[PDB]
């Protein structure tokens, strides 16, 4: 270890993933007691990463930590709390960073509990969705950025197809997912001109076979679900490869149509329409 | 094809109407002979607007001053505006919290305030307005930006709030379609407009072609009156060519046969 040095990232490392890219990496996974988050903790553990998992339930988080250690995690810890509390979110990153002695990857995955319902007057669900699904991600990013700058790290943002296109019955949820794209795609452009070597990966997911999703869709929505294990891995890969966006859906037609080439062209056209020297 | 007659005698709310695009919309509506209720925080600028609206030919013109940071004011404002006009045909959501071009570092207060004013108040105003708009088979007009469709640096909080509007209003538009709620939703995607606020904020940063505020204000009204889902208004021909997302419309139509609704 003290007599060891070098790098895993060389020729083709921006295109071809290897589990060794995560060996010894310091990773935070939010909403990691169940679903996709837990699957990501498990994949990272198998890759020999140091992990700090979070969710509200300490009991479910203990089980994830124990299984992570069994799978071969370099180290595994949990810190339980609610992402409704901006003080907890801020404190959580400092404590997770202290446990690992730094941070390489921040995986933002938690959401507030949501169901399929038509919008009528539930402004409280709209506000809570914005607070938990979006604002806490911004707070976690602010708290994590100094450590990420030090490691030339990665931010992984778990979004949804409902964060790129419109679906009925998910108005509050969809607003919070669209907000993530607007926020994180803007700071990615800022990091580029400011030479902040921190990658940002927005993950656009279709229906995933998590217990929460399968229960919420039941009898309302009839779509093909994709497996949570492969989903979790595809998210990690995108983050390790520093890809701007990850798309994961069971339909081949979705993967074919989801990309927005015109958005990328437009953004390139505007890159020379603004003088930024004053901020850089 | 739009006709100014489409707005004659219509009951319209215009938010952030003390200046810029909002004031220009109030003026166009006044000339078309609509009943208008304008809002912003500045009493003295709203009074001037009301006066000029009356000189232009408005059926009636009123103002109610207050901050859209206050969700209670937003909710009560619609009830009082509706009482003044005896109903509501069009709700024009245009106000934003004061914003400047800056890199994002740690101003969570500006992120939260932008979400509250630019987005959450629009939802509160829509909830308060919907019973009257259902009665008139009315219209909701949402003023967004190109920063609400594509990424730009220095506007992270602002852009997140504009993207949130697209996600929220495009979802409820699908719900209104299947629920047979005859209330149209127009999302307006604007480029640089020659308002005093924008010209002052982009000074030394953006020179470019700034689209005139008067034509902008009319194009928003037209889209709303024509019940168009989206309005695009920019000075660049390349923008109008690339801004549309036909693949998004195709995907949404493909998923349309995946829901029950009953
Ligand atoms: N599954 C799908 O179909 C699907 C589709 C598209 C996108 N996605 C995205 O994928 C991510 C994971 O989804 P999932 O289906 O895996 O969810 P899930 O199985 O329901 O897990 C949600 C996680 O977040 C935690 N959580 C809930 N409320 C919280 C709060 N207030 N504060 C902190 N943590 C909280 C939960 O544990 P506690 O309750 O113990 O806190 C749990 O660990 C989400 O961002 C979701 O939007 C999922
Ligand atoms: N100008 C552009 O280049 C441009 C480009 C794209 C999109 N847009 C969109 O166009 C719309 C109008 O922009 P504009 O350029 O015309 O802006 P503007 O001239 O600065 O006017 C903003 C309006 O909002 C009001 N307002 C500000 N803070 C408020 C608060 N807390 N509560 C209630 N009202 C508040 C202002 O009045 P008070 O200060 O008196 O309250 C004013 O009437 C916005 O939605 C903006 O995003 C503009
Ligand atoms: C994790 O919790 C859930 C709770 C609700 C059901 C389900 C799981 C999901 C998944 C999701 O994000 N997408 C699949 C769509 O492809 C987008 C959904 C399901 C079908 C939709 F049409 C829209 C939204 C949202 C809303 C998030
Ligand atoms: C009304 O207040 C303003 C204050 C700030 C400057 C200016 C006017 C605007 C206008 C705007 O939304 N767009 C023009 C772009 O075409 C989108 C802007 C300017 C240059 C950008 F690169 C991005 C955003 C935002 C942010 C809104």
């Amino acid at each position: 270890a003290s007599m060891t040095g070098g790098q895993q990232m060389g020729r083709g490392s921006n295109e071809e993933f290897r589990p060794e890219m995560l060996q010894g990496k310091k990773v935070i996974v939010t909403g990691a007691s169940k679903g996709i988050g837990r699957e990501m903790a498990y994949h990272l553990a198998k890759m020999g990463a140091h992990v700090v998992v979070t969710a509200r339930s300490k009991e479910t988080l203990q089980k994830v930590v124990s299984h992570c250690l069994e799978l071969g995690a370099a180290s595994a810890h949990y810190i339980a709390g609610t992402m409704e509390d901006m003080t907890f979110a801020e404190q959580f990153v400092a404590q997770a960073g202290k446990l690992m002695g730094g941070l390489d990857m921040l995986i933002l995955n938690h959401i507030t509990n949501t169901s399929l319902n038509l919008f009528h007057d539930d402004i409280h669900h709209v506000r809570k969705s914005m607070e938990v699904n979006f604002l806490s991600y911004v707070v976690l990013t602010v708290a994590a950025l100094p450590m990420l700058k030090q490691s030339n790290g990665s931010i992984v943002v778990v979004s949804s197809l409902a964060g790129k296109v419109a679906y009925p019955m998910v108005a509050a949820y969809s607003a919070s997912k669209f907000a993530l794209d607007g926020f994180f795609s803007s700071i990615r452009k800022e990091y580029s001109v400011s030479r902040v070597n921190v990658s940002i990966t927005l993950c656009v997911l279709g229906l995933i076979d998590t217990e929460t999703a399968m229960k919420a869709v039941s009898g309302i929505v009839h779509m093909q679900a994709a497996p949570k294990e492969e989903c979790a891995l595809e998210i990690i890969k995108g983050g390790a490869l520093r890809q701007e966006e990850v798309y994961y859906d069971s339909s081949r037609w979705t993967t074919l149509l989801i990309r927005n080439p015109c958005r990328k062209i437009l953004e390139e056209l505007y890159s020379t329409s603004y003088n930024m020297d004053r901020f850089i």
